């Protein structure tokens, strides 16, 4: 018996969420459906144009850890906030979910990361992220005991943007593999992949990463192709297990030559896609660490993803375990 | 032409919102459906026990101002936040809605007020409020020109708790009436009424308040009666106009011997009653300052109240003006 099923590592972010029209994104040069990095001045400027907003704890990996805890698994998180009110909110929400979160803040400055997320009428989300205190995450924040005692350690491709987080991840991969655990990553965002394509491929080809999460856009970007079938063949050659999401078309789980197709759940309405991929990973990694089949991991993923997109905010406000019990997936 | 239709004055608060079970309120001796004042120590203690939460700008009068602006009226607000992240959030949200908000923070401590609002399965809300920087609101925060230039100045009964706010209110009343404007209050909460019963009756009887908002519980508390008909007759005798809400039973508007009953909108499901009274006041006061009939003001109030109770959070995320146009209220 081990202390943790899933440790996740990411940019610790609080989300500031508002609805906008399509022209708002165009007028403000915001790349739709993407993570747009911004500096402190741009953050002030954007906020000055944003409508009344709602705040909720975010961070892709943060969301994923919370989702595993919600489903009933044992989760931990590494990610750096500041000693400020936003950081206290982030700390509260993740711990209150029953995630082990012990990363110490280094001061009040830079302040806690925030992301202004604009949701359009079609339910797509466009994120505008000031990394703030995330830039300080480094090898010093690796709790080696936690990595040693987690079945899976999972991290964001997004971590390649801040300067020293990658060093922490290399320490994680070493500790994880020394203790016979598995490493996982998400490709995070298609432009993120464009920035770090070579480095991501190397993580997979060198065996530092065992399980890879991607959506259609990220897989196409990884191989710079318009051919989805080619991307699927190539990603299967590059990592031991690949979980590839395709929005309303569900997901495909690949292992060697094995392919497992899973359907999207029936949805009332796409309210807000924020966290869909994060919660897919929650469902998948929960199933995975519970010894479930890869198909059943896929189903658990589509379930969590389906639930999160029908609400505003990135972390399901309802019991995932209850839904899984109701859905016949338990 | 006047610069403002409605100026509101209240405790400037950010809400921290979570769902709980019935036993949680009992275990923590939280009075259900009430505003429970708390100190800094109790705030920390309650937060430690609270689940994952969502934050949104609140304050009863702040909400009412936001609602007036959403409907298309011209609104202003007085209320005091600290120079901190929560204060920056509050400032952003109210200004982003098109409310004039120019109250200057006086420092970083006490920090910006927050209320931990626990929403039970029945959709009822139980608020736990640390006043923080609200305690510093005083005569120095009265923008004389704003009061002089507002058709109605509306204020919270809740303002009787912090020490100096009442002085600002008496200043508003003098300026408003010197400029031929009208003053309005809400009774806010039945325990608030219990704390300040003599004072509230004096405000009405002396004519410092022209228009009073009450719900059934507040009206019963004001006269310490179980007889609602008695409460209605007495409130009508004590103020020029009284607007009395009865939850699902709608509302009754009283002027001298005139009574105008309005039906509550019929509801799919009550999600979170937070903001119902506040937004009833938004609709009513928007109607009132547009020269509408007392019944139509009640109609507009019930429309806004019905919309806010079908969403999480205290300020409607949808267009009240659009809803009003669809409703033939325009
Ligand atoms: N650069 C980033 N790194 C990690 N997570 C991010 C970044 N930008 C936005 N997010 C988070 O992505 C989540 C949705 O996947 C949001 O909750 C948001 O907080
Ligand atoms: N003491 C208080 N004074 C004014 N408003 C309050 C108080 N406590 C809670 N509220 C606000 O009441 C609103 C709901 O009517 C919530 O948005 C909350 O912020
Ligand atoms: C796999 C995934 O991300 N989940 C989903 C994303 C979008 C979407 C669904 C169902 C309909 C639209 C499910
Ligand atoms: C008059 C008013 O406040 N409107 C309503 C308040 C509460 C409530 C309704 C319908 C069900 C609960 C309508
Ligand atoms: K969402
Ligand atoms: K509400």
């Amino acid at each position: 018996m081990t202390r943790f099923d899933v440790l996740t590592v990411g940019n610790a972010i609080v989300d500031i969420i508002s609805r906008c029209n399509d022209q708002f994104l165009i007028d403000n040069q915001i790349t739709k459906a993407a993570m747009n990095l911004i500096d402190a001045e741009r953050a002030e400027l954007l906020y000055s144009r944003m409508g009344p907003a709602l705040e909720a704890s975010g961070g892709s990996a943060g969301n994923t850890a919370a989702g595993v805890a919600n489903l009933g698994g044992k989760a931990a998180y590494f990610g750096n906030v500041a000693a400020d009110q936003l950081g206290d909110i982030f700390t509260h929400d993740i711990r209150a979910q029953g995630v082990h979160y012990q990363t110490k803040p280094k001061g009040a400055f830079p302040p806690t990361a925030r992301s202004m997320i604009f949701v359009t009428e079609d339910g797509e989300r466009s994120m505008n992220t000031y990394l703030g205190a995330c830039v300080e995450l480094g090898p010093e924040d690796v709790e080696a005991d936690v990595v040693a005692d987690a079945k899976v350690t999972y991290f964001e491709g997004y971590l390649w943007d801040p300067p020293r987080a990658k060093e922490a991840i290399l320490d994680c991969a070493r500790i994880a593999h020394q203790h016979g655990r598995e490493m996982s990553m998400t490709l995070s965002d298609s432009f993120c992949v464009d920035r770090y394509r070579g480095e991501f491929l190397d993580l997979m080809r060198s065996g530092k990463v065992d399980i890879v999460f991607a959506n259609r856009q990220e897989a196409l970007s990884l191989y710079q192709t318009d051919d989805f079938e080619e991307a699927l063949n190539r990603i299967a050659a590059d990592c031991k297990i690949a979980a590839v999401t395709m929005s309303e078309n569900g997901a495909v789980i690949l292992k060697g030559r094995e392919r497992y197709y899973v359907n999207a759940i029936r949805i009332r309405e796409v309210v807000d896609t924020t966290g869909a991929g994060d919660l897919f990973a929650s469902g998948f990694l929960y199933g995975y660490t519970q010894g479930r089949s890869l198909e059943d991991c896929g189903k658990l993923g589509c379930l969590a993803a389906g639930i999160v997109i029908q609400q505003i905010g990135p972390r399901p406000m309802t019991s995932l375990s209850e839904a899984a019990k109701q859905a016949g997936l338990i």
